[PDB]
């Protein structure tokens, strides 16, 4: 089981609540997953293959980055089809109460995303919470001496939702209320 | 597959960073688990042997116990590191609603605990809401008869919430403040 403490329970937790079947079933996607699945060269989004086909995607707007914590994220701002950019996942949050510091989630790569002048637009889509806005509020101090744009998903979201379960109603709307800084 | 949807990508994290070895390895586990996990002989939470690890430990005060709903609700007051006593897990409350009755949740076996044996207080901690409450007043009624001191969780999450959802501070102080009867 070479999974971390926190997830063991909760996978105990589910596995006792579910048929034979799917206990089969689970054991074969774990494996599959080990094979299929890949970290993305260039947003670290989930993929099957080197690139994701969004980032391979020369249709979409290379020079926007949309930054998420998670790839749920990236699947919860797909679905407005509005946003025609291209996302960066950090893989966490900043947060001192569990030793993730900055340099344990993605922000080196997306600073080494904006060395070539070509990225415009930063989004920072984290939560409304304090590891999101923090962690938000922290990228936006590393990026400012640089040539780019940023801005914050307005409210919107509520007290501590998740940017990941928001619906694209509310979504859209504050993808389109952008704040700056 | 099975899997809570959080509970998913930290599990797909884990496997993308072990060696094809381990995650073998790993399913194996997965079903094996599925063999090994059970319900408490004694508090029904969930456990690899016949009496849970704190049932088992004879420091705690086996004389109190904390009633509550679920699993992870006992990973939740014991963050409480102020509580020593055992616990007894509902497995859910009385639901007018999806038509649970008093037999389908582990009342009995909480009764042939105070009776057969020796219990000197029962803390409810069930939730808030009118499904929590009518649990908790259908036991206080049924441990009326014994002499067992039955007090009540006081000032929890506003809501609306789950106890499972929230504060260390919070539980702590609800729990120094239970009220009978
Ligand atoms: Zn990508
Ligand atoms: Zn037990």
């Amino acid at each position: 089981p070479g999974i971390g403490p926190k997830t063991a329970q909760r996978l105990a937790f589910f596995i006792i609540n579910m048929p034979l079947d799917e206990v089969r079933s689970l054991s074969q996607a774990i494996i599959e997953a080990k094979e299929k699945l890949r970290y993305c060269k260039i947003c670290f989004n989930i993929t099957d293959k080197e690139v994701c086909d969004i980032c391979s995607d020369e249709n979409r707007d290379h020079s926007t980055i949309c930054v998420v914590s998670h790839p749920m994220d990236v699947v919860a701002m797909e679905k407005v089809k509005e946003y025609k950019g291209v996302y960066h996942v950090l893989h966490g949050v900043i947060s001192p109460i569990e030793g993730v510091g900055p340099e344990d989630i993605r922000i080196k790569e997306l600073l080494e995303r904006v060395r070539d002048g070509s990225v415009k637009e930063v989004i920072l889509a984290t939560n409304p919470d304090i590891e999101g806005e923090a962690t938000a509020m922290y990228i936006a101090k590393l990026l400012k001496p640089f040539g780019v744009k940023v801005t914050r998903i307005a409210h919107g979201i509520p007290v501590g939702g998740d940017l990941e379960y928001t619906d694209v109603v509310t979504l859209s709307k504050a993808l389109e209320g952008r704040r700056e800084v």
